[PDB]
């Protein structure tokens, strides 16, 4: 990556201390850009959501997948359960979402917790099968808890058979009452719903899918146990792509999982992490894995600076890594550290093919954890890091490794008031990619990394312009 | 421009960066020093304000054209409305300022709300064209918000012929009660006024003023749609200097739109923006553009840093762009990030020959913004910014391209409690500019920009000193 | 008036020291009570809006005659005014509302501040007298305060022609965004607005009206200067009963005044007070008054207990001056003291024929007062005494008087965050005037004194029950 004229500090750089430079563009409309990577992850967006088990669930899965990126599900998860978050997962509509089915049994405090589960705002009453209403925050309001949801449905809504495009949807929700419309099957069975912002992004975005044109997910093996077996039962569960994930990615232990499971010839792309020098993306990358995730330190979650006072400014890591790996013919996700979409915008510039974003996403109505209110009812959800899950492996020798295990940092990512969904927070971060990428002058990603100028700056650099209001950021 | 030795910073510097070194000065009175561009824009202050909706007012621009600096009325505004500004602007007595008038038939709610549209403080009645009284906001105070005027009006007032030099207009509101002068027309009718401090002013400022000696006015103009044709009908509005302002001047679109207004011979300056770059200054040059505004990112309403990562630190960016287009000949504007005078002052010793400044401004009696007042009642007006109206260009249609583009950041501007007219901002920036000539040794700002030396300075360089009243700064 | 057995106390008693015990009862529905008095006045609610500038006012004067009541034009008013309020009220409608009218050509500010003059909550936009849309706080929220109504008005509203019975109107807004109807005239010209509550308000409350058939309104005289031309003037600008007002009603100024006014032969009903006796009640009916007002204290604008130690609790003073009266066969009017409609219920046990309420109708959008809102939002209205126009009559000669009159008492009356128009407040008396009739067992308001059964309570006794809510009361 070229940087500006003497613009050769003494100290590693982080997404703070970078600033892009704008060049000559012939690309006009932000529309133009293409955002789709070339790692072999299929995403068509560089946004990949971290294997946290706060953040990495099976609506984020869905959402995120549809809108173009991938999801990664957390290591040491249940065979199980990855198998049904996968067989879910594949079988959602490409372009109409899944919406909070209720029967009308069902109570008004069960109505009014799964309410939040979802960006739409509304919920479909389904009897036998067939829609007959919406649920809504606004009449599930002074009603008693344990009522039945034939007490608040609202009868009225938007219908639209399925198949039906983008542009009719958004005309017939033009004056409806509630945002939600209510996809049927042509049997007149629900489908799911196409929310009014829903039908653009589905005209904006192309789903992340596989040969059967199924959305895409992914899945995370840790390096303890027998890792082949782990990432054999993964493959056959239908994941994508498989990440290797650990806390120090150069280790041996780390090279000899990457072995193992390349050894298997499993017909997926490999993702090993994490590392922050050129030495341990070579090796990564030598050892079997096609990516190399990147970043020990920057994970709004970890620990590891303040307790150890390990790790590397994220965006030196970065370039470093991603030069090391492209030197090799592979690539490098830049893991951690994402705040704003800047943070995405310089390691995409800074050579890194995807951008997985962990703690940032926690904050969505479609993360796994609960929606929370403080004492201000400002919503928000708990994210929490996966500690001893990233790490290398009788009550007392529990407790004697447990003694020296990472605590579990807990933080609190507040929902956006208006836009807490998912959905808006990949178009801020899409939107601010493409940004980046006209004011560079490239129309896709490679053309981002090899055109971009990058310069240095100072805190009152950074300073400089206004701040992202709440919400729009971590 | 001169740096100290050893002063080579291995990154961009912004204005908090950098410091004025004092040199040898024969300019012992700030009065000594001529403030008057050499870019053809005809400022006799290098002050100019932003096309910006929020700040680039009707009232503002006969302010600071009467006070020597230029407005650029902000782009897309209709022919209609920028013709009626160019000739209410032009009329202008070029000592009296326009007050607010008021008929006796007018209501005490409209005069209260009007009262602050100017500096004055109070409020001309006039009958049959001829002043009555003032209408003032202490006698405004528990009266009935729709009584008329004739019952709030104050029956004394000083009163001098138009055409009375500064010292008498001064000497006679040496113990008036109101600090406004009635001036009237040799027939009796109302002239304008002039306030006490406005004398001052007079006999200090020199206004911007045309061939014909009106006061100069500029425009803006996007590069959507039919460049040429906005520009020629600008042109015929009677606009002094047009504005081919975009987000990302460094683009092909930019450089047709300046071929395309060049190739009109329309005998006025032309101003092009925004680049950070030597090589988009030289382009957007040879386009056709006799100045190149600068800065991106800077903007107080500036979300691109945050949102793109895309940008440059002022200071840097100002003096890269002024070498680059004083090698040609040219000329460029520092534009946003100005928050102080020394903001102003650096940018001319960083080559500026103009400095744009924006929401500094909005925070003005002038603004075309409504007066605000919050919770303790400081006043205060909203800064927005220009958003989809500096970008590259069926509700469908409209909602896509409008999930993209940058939100309108808004910020409180607070108004200086006794000093919120935007000739006192004025008198700050020019003050202090003033005095960096004379520490400088300057007496005109070529001068301050070949004889400055400049240094570095780390976070506790810039803490140094005592930071500017509330008011005096954004 | 009956009382409880044994309840003799050594004390006068105001309105919190009594309680009315019900009794046998045969009017089961609350609109089987006729609410019509008796005393002359013509007003089929025992409401009378009292005589001082912050309360009687034009707009409360047409709402309250519309509704059943009278309002009585405060004294010293000039005799032009009262004349174009009389005028105004007596071409009111009957049963449609006067609306607030804007031209398309008035500013946001002038629409915001006038919207509030009315409990409609929206502004009629009229062109050359044809209704043309709807102003509403909602849309002229975030808009320039200087913009025109052209750019505020929204196009959809309901209409119906004028005569149209309540009962459709009340169906036609049954979706209506805007619970306001535009009643047309045949010709199409605007006649009026129907507010959704204003047809049941219609259906429920009888107007007062005249021989002619027009709304009634009451104006006010003092006894200072010539009180016979005074009453004159005002029988012949159109007012239906006259009203000599005074702190102290018995004193022979006023008896004065009352055989001066009247020996006119007006043909007027005949309001004097105030006093708190027997022997003053009986005074000023000998002296020819046909309606003795009571109360001298408990005004909540009066500070003549806590100045002078004068006064007397109300509910004595009325039950004292009602049967004085009566025994002569003249009527008193309940004047000051009114919290709660209990006040006015207690009053009309009492004997009093009507009662009047002052500054707690103060806190309506029909004041005349101006709207304010203190730190908190909440929106209130000031309420001022009469001060010296209830009193007996060079700057220094006005200034040795001004050093003994009492000073002007403000208060802070809170408009209801719902129910801020008198209305509403009608509304509570009114019903709880009902519910007190049907718990006696009595169908008018003479029944109610013949058949009211009273008791004697300790402040325990006042502390039983819930408190009404806010804005309900004063
Ligand atoms: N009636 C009803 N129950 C639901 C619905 N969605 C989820 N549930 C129930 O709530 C449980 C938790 O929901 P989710 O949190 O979405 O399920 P999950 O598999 O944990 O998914 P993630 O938290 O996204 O990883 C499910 O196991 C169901 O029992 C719905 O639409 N309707
Ligand atoms: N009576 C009266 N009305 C005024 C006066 N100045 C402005 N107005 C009215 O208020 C409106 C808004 O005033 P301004 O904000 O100064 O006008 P503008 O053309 O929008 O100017 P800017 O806001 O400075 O761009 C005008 O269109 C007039 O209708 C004045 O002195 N007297
Ligand atoms: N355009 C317009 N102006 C109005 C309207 N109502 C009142 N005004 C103006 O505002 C002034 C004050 O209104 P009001 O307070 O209702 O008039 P008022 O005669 O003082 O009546 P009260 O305060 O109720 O005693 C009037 O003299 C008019 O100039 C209306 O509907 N439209
Ligand atoms: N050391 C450590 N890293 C963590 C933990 N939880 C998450 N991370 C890292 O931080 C990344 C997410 O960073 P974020 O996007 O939340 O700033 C994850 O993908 C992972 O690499 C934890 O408990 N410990
Ligand atoms: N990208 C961007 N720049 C803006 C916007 N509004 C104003 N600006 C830039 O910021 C300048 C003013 O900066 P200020 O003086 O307010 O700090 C303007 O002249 C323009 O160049 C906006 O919405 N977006
Ligand atoms: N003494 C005195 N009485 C007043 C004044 N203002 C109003 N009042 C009395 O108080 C009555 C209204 O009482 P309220 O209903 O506000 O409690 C009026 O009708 C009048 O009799 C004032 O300034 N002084």
């Amino acid at each position: 990556v070229r940087f500006l004229d003497g613009h050769t500090p003494a100290y590693d750089l982080t997404y703070n201390d970078v600033f892009v430079v704008p060049g000559r563009s012939d690309v006009a409309s932000r529309f133009d850009v293409d955002l789709s990577t070339v790692d072999g992850s299929g995403t068509t967006i560089p946004v990949v959501v971290a294997n946290m088990t706060a953040v990495a669930g099976r609506r984020m899965a869905e959402t995120v997948a549809r809108r173009g990126g991938i999801v990664v599900l957390p290591q040491d998860l249940p065979i199980t359960a990855v198998s049904e978050t996968v067989d879910f997962v594949k079988s959602r509509d490409l372009v109409v979402d899944t919406p909070v089915t209720l029967s009308p049994e069902d109570s008004v405090s069960d109505a009014n917790a799964l309410l939040h589960k979802r960006a739409h705002g509304a919920a479909v009453v389904v009897f036998e099968g067939r829609p007959i209403g919406l649920v809504t925050e606004a009449n599930c309001a002074g009603v008693d808890r344990f009522a039945r949801v034939r007490d608040i449905a609202l009868s009225d809504f938007v219908t639209a058979p399925v198949g039906t495009d983008p542009r009719e949807v958004f005309d017939l929700l033009e004056h409806a009452p509630i945002d939600v419309a209510v996809m049927t099957a042509p049997d007149g069975t629900l489908a799911g719903v196409l929310t009014r912002t829903g039908a653009i992004r589905a005209g904006i975005y192309t789903p992340a899918v596989d040969a059967k044109g199924r959305l895409r997910i992914a899945a995370a093996v840790g390096i303890n146990g027998d890792v082949g077996a782990k990432a054999q039962a993964l493959a056959e569960a239908g994941a994508d792509l498989l990440v290797i994930d650990t806390a120090h990615g150069h280790q041996a232990k780390m090279l000899d999982a990457i072995k193992a499971v390349a050894s298997l010839d499993l017909g997926l792309p490999l993702v090993a992490g994490n590392v922050v020098s050129a030495e341990g993306t070579r090796d990564l990358i030598e050892a079997g894995a096609s990516i190399v995730k990147v970043g020990v330190g920057p994970g709004a979650m970890c620990t590891t600076r303040m307790m150890t006072g390990v790790g590397r400014p994220q965006f030196s890591a970065v370039v470093e890594c991603a030069a090391a790996a492209r030197q090799l013919g592979g690539h490098v996700w830049a893991d951690g550290g994402v705040r704003h979409p800047r943070d995405v915008a310089l390691a995409l510039a800074a050579g890194a093919s995807n951008v997985m974003i962990g703690s940032w996403f926690a904050g969505t109505y479609e993360s796994p954890g609960d929606l929370l209110f403080d004492r201000d009812d400002r919503p928000y959800k708990e994210s929490y890091g996966m500690a001893s899950k990233r790490a290398v492996a009788s009550s007392f020798d529990r407790a004697r490794k447990g003694l020296f295990e990472e605590g579990i940092s807990t933080s609190r990512m507040s929902l956006d008031p208006a836009r807490g969904g998912v959905e808006d927070l990949l178009d801020h971060i899409t939107s601010g990619v493409r940004s980046t990428c006209t004011y560079v002058g490239a129309a896709n990603l490679p053309e981002l990394h090899e055109k971009v100028v990058l310069g240095v700056q100072s805190a009152a650099g950074f300073a400089e312009g206004h701040p992202l209001p709440a919400g729009w950021t971590a």
